[PDB]
């Protein structure tokens, strides 16, 4: 079971965390990956969880690239949790960095719903760009399952919880 969370809502959990860390103790039933929509887990949380992996999750995302072709901005794919979790669930939130539409921060959540409960970043936040306290808040009205989040700066994690309405 998740430990040391301060709870936010009546199912959203937060922790200044490496998910990785996180991941590897807590062994969950689906870790969610910062994805992008090629699946090339180079830097952020998806290079980190990769490399936790030794690089079983790329391979395996390469594969499934191969076969279906890129995922969309907002979308999401269940792949092997490999050493980390049961499941990943690489979901794409919109990267203000390649000026995609911040809007589609909603739809990315959207895909948290059809799992009950999940450890996860907060979507399009770090390299992604954007405002982390503003993806907490789309998170905190779209997900209404059990979501654990991670967030890795302790700076960040005091300011997202401070800030908290």
């Amino acid at each position: 079971s998740f430990s040391g969370y301060l709870k936010l809502t009546d199912n959203v959990y937060i922790k200044n965390a490496d998910i990785v860390e996180e991941a590897k103790k807590v062994k969950p039933t689906v870790v969610v990956n910062a994805a992008n929509v090629y699946l090339k887990h180079g830097g952020g949380v998806a290079g980190a969880l990769n490399k936790a992996t030794n690089n079983a999750m790329q391979v395996e995302s390469d594969d499934y690239i191969a076969t279906n072709g890129p995922l969309k901005v907002g979308g999401s794919c269940v792949l092997s949790g490999h050493n980390l979790a049961k499941h990943c669930l690489h979901v794409v939130g919109p990267n203000v960095n390649k000026g995609e539409d911040i809007q589609l921060l909603k739809s990315a959540y959207e895909n948290f719903n059809q799992h009950e409960v999940l450890l996860a970043p907060l979507l399009s936040a770090g390299i992604f760009g954007a405002d982390p306290i503003h993806s907490l808040r789309v998170c905190v009205d779209t997900v209404r399952t059990n979501v654990y989040l991670a967030v890795f700066d302790k700076n960040l994690y005091d300011k997202l919880v401070s800030s908290f309405l």
